[PDB]
């Protein structure tokens, strides 16, 4: 045991023979045809054909339709979207020019009432509406713009996550960006697919910090990389094993570990080579990195990523740390000063993230304009755009589109309300989220006033997208039933999760809450856990 149990194979990554015994039913999809060849044997010209009766025909072109295409970042939302996709990008750090969130906008316009776009819970674009006989021209589309969406779906590594305001921010620890892109391009071998890293037993998210207040959130990833210096010499400290699941929730923590601004991508390599070789390829909810974790010891599994890197040396983790414990997380929203003299970003709002092709276009016309031609995405699902001149400041608070659908200066419960896709679109939803979302929110400003900021999660279902744990107030969807037995969409309410360098996980607060009840619950624990007032 702890001999690797995959091997190169006419270049792809197979589970050996002898390790094949419990493996589950995605271990078998990805033996009977690796899901790279979709992309790398052009497998993917073949599927734009077929029309959906075809697929649905045999049972390998549904794995194709419904699990390989996830590699290529094409969800099949089979439950409520039939015959038509998801798709994720790859965007390290929430970075995106307006040349791409134009393009996507007309990718998105192409279906009408059937397209939409959304800034998800890692800084990331999602598009909504696509057919099979669009992908191939789609995918053409997004290279040529910057993006790729290649392996953003199964077990691949997620979107990089960084400072929201990497290179702008005044108070920047480190400018996260080099290393998020860096870290992106690895792991997507530069657009054309790393096939040594396609084949890990789960996901993996990473994350970079480069902020005091950790807006990327390092106790929630499987690998986050912590500023801190060595020997004059800077570089991060590693945080290891944080996951979210519906049978188990981990905080990440130190591997002990210490790495220079050179070695993160080796490190980074070499985790994911152990990861690949080591893991649990069972039950599935068993997978995440943590589990190899504390199945071997820390020790045992620092010494596996250590012997897997170029000199087999792994530096400790050193004492002195850049992030700053004792800190106030700054509000994005709304008018905030660069570190550049006379210029400053703005927070835009965004309702739970969702926005039509319309708006798209507007935003990207608007960073021309105003700023520097860019946007940043960020993990509460809304989109600061950086590098305006102060002068500009006054015009751009004064754009249609600011005033009434994205406000740089919303209600204070909106400010940090996140949702994620719910039963709109996603299959495994248990209720539906983004509208439910600002409809209750809608009616508590009614109800009550607060005066600290509050940050409340919906997440449709126990995989917890949404972040329910990390939230003051989170809402998990569960089915409920009435006195009478009558189904009822409602929610598990998280209280207690916090953010930042004193991070915890939230608890059950009371449980199975229908949503008719929602409200009040919410008010009764505004009022007495957040200083809340009545009227
Ligand atoms: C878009 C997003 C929700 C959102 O509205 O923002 C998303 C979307 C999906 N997640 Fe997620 N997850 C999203 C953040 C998360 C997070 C938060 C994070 O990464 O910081 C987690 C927890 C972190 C973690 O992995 O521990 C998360 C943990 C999951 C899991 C649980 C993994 C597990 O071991 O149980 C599933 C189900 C799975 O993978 O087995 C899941 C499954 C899904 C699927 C693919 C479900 C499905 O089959 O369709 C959702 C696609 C739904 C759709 O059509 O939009 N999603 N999901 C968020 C992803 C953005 C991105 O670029 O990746
Ligand atoms: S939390 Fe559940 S319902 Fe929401 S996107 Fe994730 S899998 Fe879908």
């Amino acid at each position: 045991r702890l001999e690797p149990r995959v091997e190169e194979r006419d270049g792809f990554w197979v589970l050996k023979e002898e390790f094949r015994s419990g493996i589950n039913p995605a271990e078998k999809v990805k033996i009977e045809k690796d899901p790279m060849k979709l992309f790398i044997e052009d497998g993917i010209s073949d599927l734009a054909t077929l029309s959906m009766e075809e697929v649905d025909k045999s049972k390998h072109n549904k794995d194709d339709i419904d699990v390989r295409l996830k590699w290529l970042g094409l969800f099949h939302r089979r439950k409520h979207h039939y015959g038509r996709f998801m798709m994720r990008l790859k965007l390290p750090n929430g970075v995106t020019t307006s040349e791409q969130t134009r393009y996507l906008a007309s990718v998105i316009k192409k279906y009408g009432k059937d397209g939409c776009a959304d800034v998800t819970t890692r800084q990331n674009w999602q598009i909504r509406g696509v057919v099979l006989p669009d992908v191939p021209e789609i995918i053409k589309g997004l290279e040529s713009v910057g993006l790729t969406s290649l392996q953003s779906g199964m077990d691949n590594v997620r979107n990089p996550v960084g400072n929201p305001l990497a290179g702008i921010d005044p108070h920047e620890i480190v400018d996260t960006r080099p290393f998020t892109n860096l870290i992106s391009q690895f792991v997507t071998a530069n657009s054309r697919g790393n096939l040594s890293i396609t084949n890990l037993p789960r996901k993996w998210n990473p994350c970079v910090i480069g902020s005091h207040d950790l807006y990327e959130h390092p106790h929630i990833n499987d690998l986050a990389y912590m500023p801190a210096t060595k020997n004059g010499k800077f570089g991060f400290n590693l945080l290891v094993g944080g996951f979210f699941s519906i049978k188990r929730c981990e905080e990440a923590i130190p591997l002990d570990a210490w790495v220079s601004a050179e070695d993160v991508v080796p490190v980074c390599k070499a985790m994911l080579e152990a990861f690949r070789d080591l893991g649990f390829r069972g039950n599935r909810q068993k997978c995440r990195m943590m589990w190899l974790i504390d199945e071997l010891g820390m020790e045992a599994f620092r010494g596996e990523v250590e012997k897997r890197m170029p000199e087999q040396v792994l530096e400790r983790a050193s004492s002195e740390e850049l992030v700053q414990k004792d800190w106030e997380r700054r509000e994005y929203l709304g008018v905030h000063p660069q570190k550049q003299q006379g210029l400053s970003f703005v927070g835009l709002h965004i309702p739970v993230g969702r926005l039509q092709a319309d708006e798209m276009e507007e935003l990207a016309r608007i960073a021309d304009v105003y700023g520097s031609g860019e946007l940043r995405l960020t993990v509460e699902q809304n989109i600061i755009i950086p590098n305006v001149e102060n002068s500009k400041i006054d015009s751009l608070l004064n754009e249609p589109l600011l005033k009434e659908r994205y406000s740089p200066e919303p209600p204070i419960l909106m400010k940090g309300l996140v949702a994620c896709t719910g039963s709109q679109f996603c299959g495994q939803a248990i209720i539906e989220t983004k509208a439910r979302a600002l409809k209750v929110t809608e009616e508590v400003q009614r109800l009550v006033s607060v005066t600290r900021p509050v940050r409340m999660h919906w997440t449709g279902c126990p995989n917890s997208c949404g972040q329910v744990q990390v939230a003051d107030i989170g809402f998990m969807g569960c089915m409920t039933r009435d006195e009478n037995g009558k189904p009822c969409e409602g929610a598990d309410v998280f209280v207690g999760g916090r953010i930042g360098s004193d991070s915890h996980l939230g608890d059950i607060y009371k449980k199975a809450v229908p949503c008719k009840d929602l409200v009040p619950v919410v008010a009764e624990i505004l009022i007495n856990q957040f200083g809340a007032v009545p009227r």
